[PDB]
């Protein structure tokens, strides 16, 4: 019953064009482990074959056309992708496709465009007069032609770029000039106006652009049979556009598509504003929680575990939070590196997987490892927690975040799941024990640690209380197994 999604990729995967095939054959295994939804990496053609996908070149080329020196994407061909999707569907797993609509990179050619430079620290401040630059804004898709779509992109479909091919200057941001040209609003306010991020910034003020992206959203959904989306860089995209794009896609397909947006800012207030402005029609990744987990793992036991959920989306708006431990941007060497230390990772996953609030996600990099950076596969430690979520994490939740090192919570279970109920206890410091209430109807039951970290048993007393124990810097999940 409890749903769990998985980000099925990491940044440093090999460019072997065999990832779709890997996902294909891993489908039954994932379902058996408790995974109910899979977020697949960008499926379209990037600026090159080894692009992770965020250097989005052609959203209609899913590894089908000869463009950018390759037919397949880094992950494989369109047919292999479709085969992977079918495999997931046949195993009862929902599919969420990534969505990049903030920018387009790898333009086919440059164009001469009128523009003014703006302050990188305050994009609302123009720092030069108007002049002509050579920008990478032309997209004709020579390898695809008009197959699937005849829409061609030009400078007027964009708000700006960060590179003038004729002068090649560093640390510059160019805002295009022209009828109705201006940074979009509303967007995040860091740097004054955070509409611009990288590559050629799409202008959400252009009617043709809005219409085209909405149409692509539907094509994309119907072509792959997607059940939902993971929306990239939303703090840089006009808020109302994203809100209405999701509504349009849901209406056009007659499907209540699930959607999780990546609003990357360690600021609950900013995220709440985004949620209100998009009318709460979709979820968001709990970025603040990720940072709390990261900081806790770096504090050597001095993090006040009683505050692990403070300032988080899952605490404030549980229904709209997708909880994650790490992702492709927080992993080693990447842009937002803030990787939760290995010793704390099991505690982190227990915090997201065994509590009643939020929609938890498992990171491919954590589960299977990141060979290129010495990160071992942790599925052996994650699997027991996934089993706890699938069979035991049900019913009323009782919180015990009452100690700076040792915290815990219990689930009283429900009749829908046999023997359900659990008692999670963890410590970022010295080990110990804690008395916790699991329910009077559990009196006499002999519980054991599903993680295997503790080998003893805990007998629930006649009053429904158990004295649960945990080792130092570890997590134990006691259940009636
Ligand atoms: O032989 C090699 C190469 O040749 C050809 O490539 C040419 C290409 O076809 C042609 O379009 C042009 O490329 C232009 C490009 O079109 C322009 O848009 C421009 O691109 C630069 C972009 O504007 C910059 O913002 C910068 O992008 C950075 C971001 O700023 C970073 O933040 C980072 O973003 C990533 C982030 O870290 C991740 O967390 C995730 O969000 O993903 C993000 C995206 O990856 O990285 C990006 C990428 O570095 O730099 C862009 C340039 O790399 O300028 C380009 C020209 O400099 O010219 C190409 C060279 O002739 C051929 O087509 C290729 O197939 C072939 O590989
Ligand atoms: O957000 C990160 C950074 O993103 C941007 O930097 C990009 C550029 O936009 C790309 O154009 C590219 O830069 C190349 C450049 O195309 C290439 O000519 C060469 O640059 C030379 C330059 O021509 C020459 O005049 C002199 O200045 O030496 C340069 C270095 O040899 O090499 C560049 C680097 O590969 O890639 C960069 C990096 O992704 C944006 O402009 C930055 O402000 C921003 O920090
Ligand atoms: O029982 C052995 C040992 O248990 C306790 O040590 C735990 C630490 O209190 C706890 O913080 C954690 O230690 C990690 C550090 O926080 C981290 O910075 C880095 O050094 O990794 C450590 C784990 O590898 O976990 C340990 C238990 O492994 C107790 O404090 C000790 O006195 C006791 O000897
Ligand atoms: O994975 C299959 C399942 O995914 C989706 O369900 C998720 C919800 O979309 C999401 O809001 C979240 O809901 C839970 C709340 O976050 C939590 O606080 C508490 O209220 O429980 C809610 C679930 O009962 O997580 C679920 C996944 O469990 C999608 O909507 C379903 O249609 C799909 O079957
Ligand atoms: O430079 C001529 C013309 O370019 C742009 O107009 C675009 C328009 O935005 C598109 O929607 C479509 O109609 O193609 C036009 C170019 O042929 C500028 O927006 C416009 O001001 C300018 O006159
Ligand atoms: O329609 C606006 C609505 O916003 C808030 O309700 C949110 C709530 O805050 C979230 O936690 C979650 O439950 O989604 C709700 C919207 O469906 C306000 O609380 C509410 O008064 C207001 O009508
Ligand atoms: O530079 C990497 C990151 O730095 C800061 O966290 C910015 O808020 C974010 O937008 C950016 O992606
Ligand atoms: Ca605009
Ligand atoms: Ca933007
Ligand atoms: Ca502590
Ligand atoms: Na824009």
């Amino acid at each position: 019953t409890n749903g769990t999604m998985m980000q099925y990729f990491e940044w440093y995967l090999p460019n072997d064009g065999n990832h779709w095939n890997r996902l294909n054959s891993d489908a039954s295994n994932l379902k058996s482990k408790g995974i109910t939804a899979v977020w697949i990496p960008p499926a379209w053609k990037g600026a090159s074959q080894n692009d992770v996908g965020y250097g989005a070149y052609d959203l209609y080329d899913l590894g089908e056309f000869n463009q950018k020196g390759t037919v397949r994407t880094k992950y494989g061909t369109r047919s292999q992708l479709q085969a992977a999707v079918t495999s997931l569907k046949n195993n009862g797993i929902q599919v969420y496709g990534d969505v990049v609509m903030n920018h387009k990179g790898g333009a086919d050619a440059t164009e001469m465009v009128r523009a003014v430079e703006v302050n990188p620290n305050n994009r609302n401040q123009e720092v030069t007069g108007e002049y002509t630059i050579e920008a990478w804004t032309r997209f004709d898709f020579p390898g695809r032609g008009n197959t699937h779509s005849s829409f061609k992109w030009r400078w007027y479909h964009f708000d700006g770029v960060d590179w003038d091919q004729s002068r090649r200057l560093n640390n510059r941001i160019y805002k295009f000039r022209g009828h109705g040209k201006a940074w979009d609003w509303e967007v995040d306010t860091e740097n004054g106006n955070y509409d611009y991020l990288m590559y050629a910034d799409i202008d959400m003020d252009h009617p043709e652009v809005v219409n085209e992206l909405r149409n692509w959203g539907v094509w994309y959904t119907n072509t792959l049979g997607l059940d939902g989306f993971r929306i990239d860089a939303v703090k840089h995209i006009k808020y109302s556009f994203t809100r209405d794009w999701i509504n349009h896609v849901r209406s056009a397909t007659g499907k209540n598509m699930f959607a999780v947006a990546e609003f990357w800012k360690n600021d609950l207030g900013a995220i709440e504003n985004y949620l209100q402005k998009t009318n709460w029609n979709h979820s968001v990744f709990d970025v603040p929680l990720h940072y709390n987990l990261y900081n806790a793992s770096k504090s050597g036991g001095n993090y006040d575990m009683r505050n692990i959920f403070n300032g988080t989306v899952v605490q404030r708006h549980p229904s709209h939070a997708v909880t994650f431990v790490d992702n492709h941007d927080s992993q080693p060497e990447e842009a937002l590196e803030s990787f939760v230390e290995e010793w704390f990772k099991p505690l982190a996953y227990a915090l997201t997987l065994t509590r009643e609030q939020g929609y938890p996600s498992v990171f491919y990099g954590d589960y299977y490892g990141i060979p290129t950076h010495g990160v071992p596969a942790m599925r052996s430690k994650i699997d027991p927690i996934l089993e706890a979520r699938q069979k035991y994490a049900y019913g009323k939740q009782n919180d015990y975040l009452d100690h700076h090192n040792i915290i815990g919570w219990t689930r009283e279970g429900n009749t829908a799941h046999p023997n359900s109920g659990l008692a999670t206890i963890m410590s970022d410091g010295a080990g110990g024990s804690k008395w916790m209430f699991v329910g009077r109807n559990k009196a006499g039951q002999v519980w054991s640690d599903i993680t295997g970290n503790r080998t003893g048993t805990v007998t629930i007393n006649a009053d429904g209380w158990g004295n649960f124990s945990v080792n130092g810097g570890s997590v134990s999940i006691w259940v009636n197994k």
